């Protein structure tokens, strides 16, 4: 339709129902392509997706009416760059495809640019010089991380910040999109105006998304083939045997194939 579909939030007097709406419509336009025939929503195969369908735009603002937008890949549901003003800025693709692919994204802009640095956590951590156990949470956090994304552009913002930003917008979209119990999370921290880091419960989720939503789709009718392990709000390690526990937990999945 010219445009990929567009979500908007804004951080300026958000609400645990508008964050909550929000969250809602980001999944929404995540899983139009999506199977929904199973219990857990597995997002359209990357192999084969047309251009067309291949992303959605989250458009963020704030207190200061600062505006940046989002690029979200609808088959991990994972941040793959964005704009701000007249500049857009991707995360270094794995591979030609997704090379290509992102050639679509923003194309009314004149400065382009492809970071050296993919975006996994790991990296961006590193980049930040912080782990997620201590970059704080919430509402504020993610009003300065929209600040610090625009100014980007301008010359206002040290990479560092950056990427102390990148790991806030993802954890508070595509974490609580793909994860009941991250936005459940959020919302905790929205209510009580709190920012705060994740605990270890949060983490090992997110870190365990890829081999979950592996686990679930290779499932002997929902029982799994070894046990997958997460950790507890105190760090201590339990294990899961069966999908049940996890149909709540989880909001999303990426497509994985299954066995013969
Ligand atoms: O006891 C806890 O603190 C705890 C246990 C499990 C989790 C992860 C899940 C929450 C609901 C189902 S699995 C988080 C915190």
């Amino acid at each position: 339709p010219k445009q990929y579909p567009i979500i908007n939030f804004t951080t300026a007097g958000a609400t645990v129902q508008s964050y909550t709406n929000f969250i809602r419509a980001v999944r929404g336009r995540l899983t139009t392509g999506a199977d929904v025939r199973h219990e857990i929503p597995v997002l359209p195969n990357r192999v084969g997706l047309p251009i067309n369908q291949r992303f959605i735009l989250v458009e963020l603002s704030n207190h200061a009416e600062l505006s940046v937008t989002l690029a979200l890949d609808v088959t991990n549901a994972y941040v793959v760059g964005y704009r701000a003003g007249n500049s857009a800025y991707f995360f270094h693709p794995d591979n030609q495809e997704d090379a290509e692919a992102i050639t679509h994204l923003f194309t009314d802009v004149q400065n382009r640019y492809t970071f050296a640095f993919g975006g996994n956590y790991d990296r961006l951590e590193q980049l930040a010089g912080n782990l997620r156990e201590n970059i704080e949470l919430g509402n504020g956090p993610l009003e300065e991380a929209i600040s610090a994304l625009y100014y980007y552009s301008t010359g206002g913002t040290q990479l560092p910040t950056l990427a102390r930003s990148f790991i806030i917008c993802i954890q508070m979209i595509s974490e609580a999109a793909r994860f009941q119990y991250i936005e459940g999370e959020m919302r905790t921290r929205i209510r009580y105006n709190r920012r705060s880091a994740p605990d270890p419960s949060v983490i090992t989720l997110e870190n365990s998304w890829g081999r979950l939503s592996t686990a679930i789709q290779e499932s002997n009718q929902g029982a799994f083939a070894s046990p997958i392990q997460l950790q507890r709000r105190n760090g201590s390690k339990f294990s899961v045997y069966d999908v049940s526990i996890l149909i709540p937990i989880i909001a999303l999945m990426v497509y994985r194939c299954a066995p013969p």
